[PDB]
């Protein structure tokens, strides 16, 4: 009862694309900034590239294919853009480039800038991605701020598919507990309500500006604290209201736990009266910069001339 998935996968020519620098090293994998070109098409586009760092450079190669597999398979704009891979000896994913990063890191260098506003329409374009993944059968399994990137500061996307599974599929080495719901960590069983415990972990780290989800505690510790009915504690700027929604994505009933869609709502209502739901100091007057239209603003970024550059939101197949 499921329909053929007749999403296109494209191949990138090595030779369209150069990496301007390197985005991020880790024992995992390394990613790189750079600009892509189809040839004849009169377009740059900004892109992120992606090699992995497995054990076996073949083992390797089937992770990111899989992540390929899911990101081709969805289209959505709080989901990201993959735009197809390169078949180098190593396989290269090549995705839309989210210029001001992660939202984990983005949240903690500008919090002295960042207002209640838009702390709920990252809530709300954050649950809009999962409900879409729900429509979509999709369960992500590693929800988290560190996985939410940044095209701009009034738009976020879901990123890290490469633990993502259809629900109910069948499939444990440096799992993230934190972010974990409780009968995932006891039993291994993930669902939608499972991705939205981890929603309300992501929310709480936007609501403390960055901190770390039980701070000092061992991994193996979380699922005896759950257990006991402890959870995390109220973010200082939160209203009780917003708690209320965090507390109910970590009950142990999933379905008790909110859905996705209803998340939207939720969110959705509080961005129409922001400090009605945030307190913060000087939330009045507060800007994030986007200088999204200034062909210079990408210049910088990219070291270029960039009058051609487009979006890869703007660019669309068919080729
Ligand atoms: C949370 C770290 C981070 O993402 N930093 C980051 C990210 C970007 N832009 C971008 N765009 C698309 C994809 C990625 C991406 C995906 N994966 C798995 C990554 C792993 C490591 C790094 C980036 C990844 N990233 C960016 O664009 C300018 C800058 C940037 N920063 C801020 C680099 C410094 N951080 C490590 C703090």
């Amino acid at each position: 009862g499921e329909a053929p998935n007749q999403a296109l996968l494209r191949i990138l020519k090595e030779t369209e694309f150069k990496k301007i620098k390197v985005l991020g090293s880790g024992a995992f994998g390394t990613v790189y900034k750079g600009l892509w070109i189809p040839e004849g098409e009169k377009v740059k586009i900004p892109v992120a590239i992606k090699e992995l760092r497995e054990a076996t450079s073949p083992k390797a190669n089937k992770e990111i294919l899989d992540e390929a597999y899911v990101m081709a398979s969805v289209d959505n704009p709080h989901v990201c853009r993959l735009l197809g891979i390169c078949l180098t000896s190593t396989v290269q994913l090549i995705t839309q480039l989210m210029p001001f990063g992660c939202l984990l890191d983005y949240v903690r260098e500008h919090k002295d800038n960042i207002g209640s506003q838009y702390l709920l329409n990252w809530c709300v374009q954050i649950a809009k991605g999962m409900n879409y993944l729900e429509d979509r059968r999709l369960v992500h399994r590693d929800l988290a701020a560190r996985n939410v990137l940044v095209k701009t500061p009034q738009h976020v996307k879901i990123t890290d598919f490469g633990r993502a599974k259809l629900l109910g599929a069948e499939e444990g080495g440096k799992v993230p507990i934190k972010w974990m719901a409780l009968e995932s960590i006891l039993h291994r069983i993930y669902t939608h309500q499972s991705d939205v415990w981890s929603y309300g972990v992501t929310v709480w780290e936007l609501m403390t500006f960055g901190s770390k989800p039980y701070d000092g505690i061992p991994a193996s510790e979380i699922s005896s604290i759950l257990e006991k009915g402890e959870r995390l504690p109220q973010p200082p700027i939160c209203t009780i209201d917003v708690y209320m929604i965090m507390v109910k994505c970590w009950m142990i009933d999933a379905d008790s736990r909110p859905k996705f869609r209803e998340l939207i709502i939720e969110f959705s209502k509080m961005a129409r009266d922001p400090q009605r739901y945030l307190v913060i100091q000087g939330d009045e007057r507060m800007h994030l910069p986007s200088p999204t239209d200034s062909n210079f603003y990408r210049a910088l970024m990219d070291e270029e001339d960039m009058d051609d550059v487009v979006d890869a939101d703007e660019y669309l197949i068919p080729q």
